[PDB]
């Protein structure tokens, strides 16, 4: 897609990793198809991953009783945010596609890209109360994880030691991206990489940067409409009556974090579904 | 005489966190526990792994792997002295309180951090010993966690979703995994919108049940046993507890649901 704009976010500190490899695959297969390509390697950058009063060059509203979330948004509005955030913002408005590249640590994010969410998803920019999910900032936008593991799948799988890898993805990919309104597409999720023979990481490298030529007209995963709820307060934000009795007698929630106490579809955050 | 370090993640001295933190050391050294603390922001702890983590002689600079040169590290006892003092908290504490804000529903980048630069193989986990196997198995752990959004919010039928599914990553995968016994989360919902007198109330409760918190019965998780550990057998559930499991309506946990419905509040509450 020529016109079209990607951010890659990087969270390792290493050029030797196979995640910095898999960094450069997709700038390249990108590029190759006409995209422009923006990248935050956040080691390389050196990113303050920590949030605090010196994210506002501004006066505090209320320096006695300081909260981030209302002075974040102040100084969001007032354009006195530090400017490493404000760079990085613009990355992001500027930007069609986003790819998070990283290895999971204990089973999350690194600390330096949930720091980087920290301070770079502020309310008004990237969510409001208002505009929550599907109905997000972000709507237009698509998001893929591409991450890497020590463990194998099969410790990751239903029956495995682990558990679930749709249940670890959900926070990231429904609380943090889809909550600011991304479509989030099929995570990359590549395996005990520690562990794999070089010919196959080859493969790997071959078949991210196969997938990312046609990425554009991916299916999204399946997450449950705002339309569904009761947006405010009197109501607890709680799904619709209707909605409840049309589910009553459906063997299957609607997803991982919405599985009303059912079973949950399968591969819920893993396989999109038409 | 028992003893318990206390994790802070809130650069505010005027937070509710903060109250809770100390209404937590007051409740407990009336108790008679030694309390020891890591006030993350007070200590300005670095939450980054690098290679600056290791004092001594890289095994293999050319080609830098932080899980295997971190644990090098540990046994020759060249760690950064900072990552050692924590560990050594660790080491002597009985009770981990965890204190900080849901921040983009997880722990903060800083605690985080924490938790790569000081649970380093061989000190908190191994391959041999994991889940109830592990290294802290002695030891009792807590989450004591504030939110912005109300209860409801985070409901099965809550616009956000299941909280027990937003706890699963952190309590399993981070805590349990090391060996902790979880104890039920300490969870304080929509405190921005609580006016002082129920504040009071809340850190009331919470002291009382400190006075009593070694005796409580922790979270449920599927035993290692039920599990083939090691490497050709991939770590999966044994064939003779999957035949017994097949025809169970509920799973083991939010992790091990297996396909069948959760056991309800199964990361908030104990059986
Ligand atoms: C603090 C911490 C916590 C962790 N927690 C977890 C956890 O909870 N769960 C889990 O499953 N894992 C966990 N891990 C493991 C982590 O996810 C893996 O170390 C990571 O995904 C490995 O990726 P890498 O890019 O760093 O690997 P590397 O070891 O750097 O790369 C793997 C291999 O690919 C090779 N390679 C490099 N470039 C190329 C190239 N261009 N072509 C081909 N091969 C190449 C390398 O030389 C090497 O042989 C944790 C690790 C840390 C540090
Ligand atoms: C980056 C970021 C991401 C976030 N993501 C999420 C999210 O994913 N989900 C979510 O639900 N929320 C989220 N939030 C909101 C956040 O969890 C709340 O703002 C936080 O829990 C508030 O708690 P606090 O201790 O900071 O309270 P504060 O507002 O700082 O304190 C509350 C009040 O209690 C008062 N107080 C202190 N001590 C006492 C005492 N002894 N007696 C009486 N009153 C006292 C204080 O003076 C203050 O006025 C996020 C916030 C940030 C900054
Ligand atoms: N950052 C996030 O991802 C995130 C997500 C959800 C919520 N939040 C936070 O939640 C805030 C608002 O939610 P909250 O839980 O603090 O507000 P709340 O539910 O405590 O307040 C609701 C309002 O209605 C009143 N009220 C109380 N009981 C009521 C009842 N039974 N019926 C009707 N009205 C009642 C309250 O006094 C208040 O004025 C947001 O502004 C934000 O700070 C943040």
């Amino acid at each position: 897609m020529v016109g079209r704009r990607a951010l890659i976010v990087l969270a390792h500190s290493e050029r030797t990793s196979f995640n910095y490899a898999m960094k450069e695959a997709a700038a390249a297969a990108l590029k190759k198809k006409g995209w422009e390509v923006v990248e935050s390697d956040l080691y390389a950058m050196n990113f303050n991953p920590i949030i605090s009063r010196k994210d506002i060059t501004g006066k505090l509203k209320d320096p006695a009783n300081f909260q981030y979330p209302a002075e974040s948004v102040l100084a969001y509005k007032e354009g006195h945010l530090s400017p490493d955030i404000v760079a990085e913002q613009k990355k992001l408005e500027a930007a069609d596609l986003v790819i998070f590249q990283f290895p999971l640590q204990w089973f999350g994010v690194p600390a330096i890209l949930k720091g980087w969410f920290e301070r770079v998803f502020i309310g008004e920019f990237a969510y409001t109360y208002a505009a929550m999910y599907d109905k997000g900032p972000f709507r237009s936008k698509k998001a893929v994880l591409s991450i890497t593991t020590g463990g194998s799948g099969s410790m990751y799988s239903l029956q495995g030691i682990h558990g679930d890898m749709n249940v670890i993805l959900w926070p990231i990919q429904s609380g943090i991206l889809h909550f600011c309104g991304f479509q989030v597409l099929e995570p990359q999720l590549t395996y005990s990489i520690g562990h794999t023979p070089a010919d196959a990481r080859i493969q790997i490298l071959e078949g991210w940067k196969k997938r990312l030529e046609n990425i554009w007209d991916e299916t999204p995963l399946y997450f449950a409409p705002s339309s569904l709820f009761d947006l405010n307060f009197q109501a607890g934000f709680l799904m619709k009556k209707e909605v409840q009795d049309e589910e009553k007698n459906k063997k299957f929630g609607l997803s991982v974090g919405h599985h009303l106490g059912k079973s949950i579809p399968t591969d819920n955050q893993i396989k999109a579904r038409k």
